[PDB]
């Protein structure tokens, strides 16, 4: 449990952009397409592809972020929110500077 939380923290530290996703979730597909359009290749973790570990990671995500929905987006190691939250930062002109500060590749 503490190791899993640590693993999540490491994951978001190791990758400029992390998207905790489900393959079937339209909002996740939508935020993935935004990143594609901004020439960013995020680390995508598909919770529905991880079997028993999926709900365990979600428990950690709710504790760390206050969010129970997917996609759960992190940039530069910081929680962003979901698809609508990410798109808000985009419209506000804040997302691209965050991506460059996070050293997002591509
Ligand atoms: S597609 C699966 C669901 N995702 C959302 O409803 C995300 C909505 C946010 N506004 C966003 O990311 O844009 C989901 O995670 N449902 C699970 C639940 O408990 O409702």
């Amino acid at each position: 449990g503490s190791r899993l939380e640590d693993a999540v923290k490491k994951t978001v530290a190791e990758n400029p952009v992390v998207v905790y996703s489900k393959t079937w979730c339209s909002y996740s597909s939508e935020v993935k397409s935004l990143f594609k359009r901004l020439n960013v290749d995020p680390l995508v973790v598909e919770l529905d592809e991880l079997g028993a570990q999926g709900p365990q990671i979600q428990k950690v995500l709710e504790r760390l972020t206050g969010q129970h929905t997917v996609p759960n987006v992190f940039i530069g190691g910081k929680h962003i929110g979901g698809c609508t939250d990410t798109v808000k930062l985009y419209r506000k002109g804040e997302l691209e500077p965050l991506l460059s500060e996070a050293n997002a590749k591509k």
